[PDB]
């Protein structure tokens, strides 16, 4: 039976880990993808994780200038969460160099997109057999969330965008019923900007939260009805998103310039007002990762806030986040949970290897206690290349 | 339920890639198979990818000379689609150095042949268990499809070839139930020249698009009913299709002389008088790959046609393609999915290497767009060897 | 249905080879997962074992000081018995450097403790979804069993230490319902040390032998009702069952002071006044296993005992032990039989190597006749590094 | 529901392949077990391979003399046949220096044997779990089949032996149910030696075709009701089946002592007075395989026959061979089938190298035709060791 989003967010206090992969520690010696965009989005009976491989397994030749982003033999894979991705453990999804993925309550629905950056393709497939496909647009690297879709009452929501990284883009919504598409809207949203959006159901509604690559220190949003009738904006917290971003101070519910010229994608959770946000500790590389709890940060602008988590220290490399649901169907709870997972980039552009790839850790809701500490990824580089 | 059969090929536009296994390039470090001959075929459940191991892994002394065609090491195996062939991975379905294999719905069925080239004998097993058996009748190499049989209303049908890859051989087309022949027909047809068939079923009817190895540069087809009534020919289109083959110009319907002594194996599908014929992009090698809509060419004569979709560039070697299905029991589409796989070929005799094996590629049909691009292998030889 | 644990242990005479992993022999060309503190727990349908990875493989560098104990990149994982433990194999549990487990006949519960020393947090799992938190009380190590939980009734119960491994330290019982903890008390136990205890349900109760760090030589335990009314005390046998231990003598029902000041983890079966005793050969370090048969030296004083049988020689390295059993629902008995598993431990501090890891035995309840031996570890050190 | 054995053996014309593993060509990279003694075993769903490794991989250190026999980390495990054995898709059974196993329709029946020579004990388990013990009654090295051991209505039997492979022995039938044994008899066989018999059930009766190491060129066989009454004698065809062995001649309905102190495991299918006899080439050392039709030649005493199929080849080396079946309930015939493998052993002691290990073939009944040929291991000794 489809999974109802109808149920709204689960009240929370802190994050307990939830997974770590050390895929790269693993992969010293073990026959690991090497990876990038990880993400986790689970059905009504288990919780995956998705990624983007490289073709090319760890301390292989192979796995050379896996920093390129864009290739041929790059692929969309999945294996449980918390296992290293290897081709002994991980199931095949699509061809793909940027993806999104997500289970309606019957079967899963997964999007990947390839071919040239003049003219690529999102495949849309539903239980393994491709149901649809969407074409450029704008001829300038159709893309994708790089994180889970969101379902509800059996319809599942994503986000594209085609044009620059640079400036203005073209910004879109699709919902799909069965991996086919039966509504798309364009958002008129001038000014601003949307890449690799983290979208959750709540309350029969979606909500995503997303990275301004051209100008934007703060993150933007989106949230829609199931008619794709929406609403758009800036988190107006003082405590930036983004990475790069400048210090925290006085934010605004628009674009916020300083340093905001480039970033990394991320997530958040609304509540009321108040938000709870996901960020590198450093304001200028992808090093650390904090939860941040600011009551009233998504209307109001000013840089303090009530609670902090530390999940990852400033001294360690970070990378990626995203977020990712648990429904009631697979939980018995009568909320939707919130998880969150975080990348974990080693290798280039930061460090002298010759390769780029990554490990992933992962923490959900809870009402229960929990402590801030640092889990990173752990390999020690350079590798016997 | 048996795979009902009376249904029609899909309409469709262009192709959609469906898969990447990237196995080369996995096992230049990975313990992954050294195989040749992959192709597809799915289930009313699942879709597989078969192949013709050579009993040895990639970068290993045992991968010698891997070019040598027959062995007593050779050995049909599957997993699923888009995942490197290994140990780890892949059930074991039969020992052959030339295989066949399709479900009716019900079971697996699978034809497997060994045994020294003056007579050798090919298995037949219904879910894993023999359940007939086929021996030489020419004493000349007996040898089969490369790629799945076709199942019809509880039937499932292949074709056989016995003699010379030379000039004229005996050709036998078998009909199945249960992996039991229950009939076969020997085909009068001289002066043709049948292998590697990729045959597909169509309201209710097998058809078969195969290779000439002896004089055609163009390809044979059979198509035949239920009873194994048939009818035989050549695609007339001077849009050549076998490898090697001359410049495009004024086909035939019957064997095109000029550099048809050789081949490769390959596929085509036929609506009406039109095809979308699959080739490699060179004339004399494997090299590169596309699709090619020739509306009223499988019966006229002119080098002209509509659409070209680029799949594997000329820079890059190609080798094998077949076809393969996605009935509506799978799907749940109202008509039979049309679909094809490439194998793409490194090392010997094209590579200095001591070794030869493939990777694969897939796509499908779809009425929605597309794009090409290219898709090659990606490894980089010679390996550590 | 739930685990009725109402059924006693079966009556037994020795114990019978269950299983053996090699682990260590087999990574050191296998892609194993460096481990220690491994134990066995059963469902209705199958047998997995646990285990607290290094996030890392044998013989690879990352292997290096897996010595630590505790470290962010600790992990919690399972695969089936017998089964060499590796990331091609393993279902990931928890992130954790303490654990504890346990089946309710609906599904598994897993405890993950990680986090600082001084504020580590208890992260329980139900089918995989985190049901509970449990934050440290006395900000020093909150630590577990090391060994399965005990279910009865649809609850299941555990036990947990904070404080000194040193001195007086604080204990707790725990009641959980679908990974929900109910209820939970605290031991009124002073000038005892409860450390990693092995619990067995019995009759409708939990017993649990357990490691006096702190100051004994001999073990002490821990019995109770489903409402946590509790009783505690030691072993008296003067075949004193900790490691280091002094020589066989007269025993206490209390702290035996002299060289207890250390320990292992272990387990005993109480039958009656009656004990079955797990312990290492050695009086010093942890070197050769055996099972003595003490009838009444669970409340007797004297060094006599009846049987002796042997589990591995002297001269080779052991480790950790810990219960574990079946259930009626799973073995179809009408009892609740014993059952023990053996950790071999190999590298650090003993032997000169970088890294430290273990392999895995075990036996179980049985009335027919057995016979002792030895079944080491066998991997020879040191490794290629 | 339980596997009746009502039901007669097939009538056959020759023998089909079934498989092959090429577990040691692939094992020279990839992670394959070291093993010998493996043997193929069916339930009424699939076929398993099962084998006693070595507890180490092939071209790793660990693999140095394992041409012991009989150690404390040999274990009893199984994967799908046709896979080469590996710690990734091998199941865990027991630990085990001699066994056997065999499905009776509802779960499978292992038996591990293990412990030292002077009290070895076999651990009976059904479905995973422990279900009886055997102690050695003779006190010197208690063995068994080393095959699959027969079930009927229900029931299934086996053999073992106690006492000297160099003279009178004791040997004794075992009747079991739910893996606990019901019944058992002493064979009352004065003169005659029974070891790693090879059993198969036939119209609800067991026949089983052994190996004499003591005194005999020629096989001694057993066949019994299912309540143990039986009957014994030796296969009297000059075409003697043991190895070492004369050259073909007289043959006799006793033991044939030239040449017959020592041996390899073997086996037959009596049809009738005739009988279908596997035997290796060479007279002198394990070398080769063949299968040959002796009608009338389990009475008779003349070395001529009519039918011979060629399986490996004089020059390779072959090694042990066994029995198995599948049954009505498997394959959906009215009759019981037979098939046998042959263990490819290769390393010490006929060549120079520091371990020894095997590879497996199977090939099954067929009343089509078939064709002889040679399927050897095909791996290149010396290893990198
Ligand atoms: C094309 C611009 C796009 C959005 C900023 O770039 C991303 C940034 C990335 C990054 O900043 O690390 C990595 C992503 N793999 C890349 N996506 C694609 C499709 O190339
Ligand atoms: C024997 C002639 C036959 C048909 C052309 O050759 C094929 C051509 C091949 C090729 O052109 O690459 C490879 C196939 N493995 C081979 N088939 C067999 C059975 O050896
Ligand atoms: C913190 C004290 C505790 C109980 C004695 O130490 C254990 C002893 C161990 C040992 O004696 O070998 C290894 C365990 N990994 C360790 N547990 C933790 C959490 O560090
Ligand atoms: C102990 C005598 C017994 C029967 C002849 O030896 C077998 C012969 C063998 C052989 O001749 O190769 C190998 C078997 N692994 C061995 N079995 C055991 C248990 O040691």
């Amino acid at each position: 039976v489809k999974l109802a989003g109808n149920s709204s967010l689960c009240p929370i206090n802190g994050w307990a880990v939830y997974s770590k992969d050390n895929s790269i520690r693993i992969g010293s010696k073990g026959d690991v993808f090497v990876i990038r965009e990880p993400f986790i989005s689970c059905s009504h009976l288990e919780c995956r994780t998705f990624f983007l491989t490289q073709g090319a397994l760890l301390n292989d030749k192979h796995s050379n200038g896996t920093v390129k982003d864009r290739s041929p033999h790059r692929t969309l894979m999945s294996c449980p969460v918390g296992e290293a991705p290897s081709p002994y453990n991980s199931r095949f999804e699509s061809v793909a160099w940027s993806a999104s993925a997500c289970h309606d309550g019957t079967s899963w629905l997964t999007i990947g997109i390839s071919g040239p950056d003049n003219g690529a393709v999102a495949v849309l497939k539903y239980n393994g057999i491709i149901t649809d496909t969407i074409k450029s647009w704008r001829n300038n690297i159709l893309r994708t969330q790089e994180s889970e879709c969101a379902c509800v009452n059996g319809s599942c929501f994503t986000v594209m965008t085609d044009g620059p990284s640079n400036g203005q883009a073209s910004y879109k919504i699709f919902k799909m019923e069965k991996g086919k598409v039966v509504k798309s809207v364009e958002l008129d949203a001038p000014n601003y900007h949307y890449e690799e959006c983290s979208c959750y159901p709540n309350a029969g509604e979606i909500t995503c939260v997303c990275r301004d690559n051209w100008h934007g220190s703060n993150r933007p949003w989106v949230s829609f009805n199931q008619n794709l009738e929406y609403q758009i904006g800036y988190i107006c917290s003082g405590v930036f998103g983004d990475n790069p971003r400048p210090n925290d101070g006085t934010g605004s519910c628009g674009p916020v310039s300083s340093n905001g010229a480039y970033g990394v994608k991320g997530f958040s959770f609304k509540y009321g007002n108040g938000v709870w946000i996901g960020r590198t500790k450093s304001t200028n590389s992808r090093s650390g990762f904090e939860m941040i709890w600011d009551p009233n940060g998504w209307t109001e602008t000013d840089s303090s806030f009530s609670v902090k988590q530390d999940i990852v220290a400033i001294t360690d490399w970070s990378g990626y986040s995203g977020s990712f649901v648990q429904h009631p169907e697979l939980t018995g709870l009568d909320c939707i949970r919130p998880c969150f997972w975080v990348e974990l980039i080693r290798g280039r552009p930061k460090e002298s290897t010759i390769w780029t790839s990554g490990s992933s850790i992962s923490f959900c809701g809870v009402n229960s206690d929990t402590v801030g500490w640092s889990w990173p990824d752990g390999a020690e580089l350079p590798f016997t290349i």
